[PDB]
């Protein structure tokens, strides 16, 4: 079982500080200035391909809703919690849901500031964990 600890740091519109991914206790998902644990994801290899994102401090699933919405879990769901690993030529990882080709970003459905052009998902930077 391939597993890696890491931090989830994606660059957003002009805030407080850097965003990085945060799971809640309450199963809500947002992004985190403050660097803590609840940033901290463990990402088990399942299969070639495909991956599972595990929170240590909440020890909550990362699964993704048919709506596309990201939301920690009790239970693990392959069929929402599965990711493939794409990797760009800029050298950039990003995830998206294997399932159904659902992509993976933080919750916000047509509301906060958003830049012309919607170039679609978010890019993400693992920093070692």
């Amino acid at each position: 079982g391939q597993v890696r600890q890491r931090y989830l740091y994606t660059s957003g519109p002009h805030g407080l500080s850097s965003c990085h991914l945060e799971i809640r206790e309450d199963g809500t998902v947002g992004c985190a200035a403050d660097q803590s644990p609840e940033s901290l994801l463990q990402l088990k290899a399942l299969k070639p391909g495909v991956i599972q994102i595990l929170g240590v401090k909440t020890s909550r699933f990362l699964c993704q809703r048919p709506d596309g919405a990201l939301y920690g879990s009790l239970h693990f769901d392959p069929e929402a919690c599965s990711f493939r690993e794409l990797l760009l030529e800029d050298g950039y990882n990003v995830y998206q849901s294997e399932a159904h080709g659902l992509p993976l970003h933080l919750p916000g459905n047509k509301s906060p500031h958003r830049d012309p052009a919607p170039r679609g998902p978010a890019r993400f930077l693992p920093l070692p964990g």
